[PDB]
Parts: C-alpha cells; structure tokens; sequence
C-alpha cells in the first residue's frame, strides 16, 4: 500500500524496488504528479529521477533512510526536465554520485535545471555505453530516440519484471502524451516501440505521469504517437 511521507508518495513494486512520488501545484494545470525509482542492489541504494525540487528530492534521501538505512550510491535522471532533475542540488548536497544523458547534461542550464556530475554516452543501437555508467548494477540504460524530448532515456531493472519509460510512456488509458513542448513529434512512436523492444520481458512498465501499468501501456502510447505524425 502506498505510503504518505510528508508530502510525497511511496510504494513497493517488488522486493528491492519502490517508486517515489512527488508533486508539483502547476498554475493553470493543477498539482502534477511526478514517479521515479528506488532500487536496493545488495548494501547500496541506487535512484532513478529526483522529485520536483531540492526539498522533496532531501525527503526521498530521508526516506531511504528511515525504510532501507543503506548508503544511496548513485542516482540516474531521465531528461533534463524539472520533474526529472529540478532536485540535482540535493543530491549532490548529501554526496551521492549523479548521471545523466550527455545531451540532458548540455540542455541542464538553459532548461534552469543543474547539471548531472557524469555524463552517459549511448551506441548507435541504443544502450549506454557500459563505461560511461560504471557500478550501476541492476540498472540497464537505453536510449530509444527522440520522443517526449531529444534526450529522454530509459531504465530496466535487471532481477525484476520492471521497467521504467519516464515521461516517454503513458498508461493504457491516457487520453493524451502530457507535455508535448520539447517533443519529436516525428520519431514518438518509433521511440516508445523501441523502449518496449529494448526491455521485452518486462510485464511491469514504470513511468512518469501515470501508476504502473502492463505492456499495454507501451502498445497505447505508441499508437497515440502513430497520430502525431
Ligand atoms: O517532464
Ligand atoms: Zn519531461
Ligand atoms: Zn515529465
């Protein structure tokens, strides 16, 4: 069940993995929720995307350390988008090492986010080029092509059902693909089929802006995006 902690959200999704969730009173669209990933591998705590801002993203670290009491090793951020990485500072404040697409860390400051420390760099075929995101353990980065925005990439768990589009993938019942300001309104649909391609076993798909849902989420998605073209 999920559980209030202050003014965030958190829910198990399976034995090591929880979402966060935290949100944002966006004048004229309401208080946007926002989910990211908490994944226990071993002794360490590893997190994907931080909360709206600094203060929520120092509440998630709080948490971490009331539920898990492990050190937070590393964290991945999705895009350079504020729901994504407006809590940069607040990680970096409680030392944890941060990454980010090459492409999110170069958009960082004009999109008023700061910066990830590091930086991941992607092959032709999509997955991170195994140097540039050393220790990840469990977490499988693939970068499936432009769609919510340029730099949006992915995560899958490895050990787990799971994996997480961020802001490329609604769930099966969204009437629309959310903010569509920085899309590739071209590349949408082959993107979303790529992140599923990529991640074929994953029957639990994690993302931004809706709960978790099936595969169906990634078929819906994409055929939204078939639209857009
Ligand atoms: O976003
Ligand atoms: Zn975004
Ligand atoms: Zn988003």
């Amino acid at each position: 069940g999920d559980q209030r902690f202050g003014d965030l959200v958190f829910r198990q999704l399976a034995p090591n993995v929880w979402q966060h969730t935290s949100y944002l009173d966006m004048p004229g669209f309401g208080a946007v929720a926002s989910n990211g990933l908490i994944v226990r591998d071993g002794g360490r705590v590893l997190v994907v995307d931080t909360a709206w801002t600094d203060d929520q993203t120092a509440q998630i670290l709080n948490w971490i350390k009331q539920e898990i009491n492990l050190p937070v090793a590393l964290a991945v951020v999705t895009h350079a988008h504020q729901d994504k990485m407006g809590g940069m500072d607040a990680l970096h404040a409680a030392g944890i090492a941060t990454y980010a697409n090459a492409l999110s860390n170069q958009l960082a400051p004009q999109e008023g986010m700061v910066a990830a420390q590091h930086s991941l760099t992607f092959a032709a075929n999509g997955w991170v080029e195994p140097a540039t995101a050393p220790n990840f353990g469990p977490l499988k980065v693939f970068y499936p092509g432009p769609g919510h925005t340029s730099d949006n990439i992915t995560v899958g768990i490895d050990g787990t059902d799971i994996a997480f589009g961020g802001c490329l993938i609604k769930d099966s019942k969204a009437k629309s693909l959310g903010n569509l300001g920085d899309a590739d309104t071209e590349h949408y649909a082959a993107s979303a089929r790529a992140f599923g391609a990529a991640f074929p076993k994953a029957s639990m798909i994690v993302m931004s802006h809706s709960a978790p849902d099936s595969r169906a989420a990634i078929t819906h998605t994409a055929r939204m995006a078939d639209k857009l073209r």
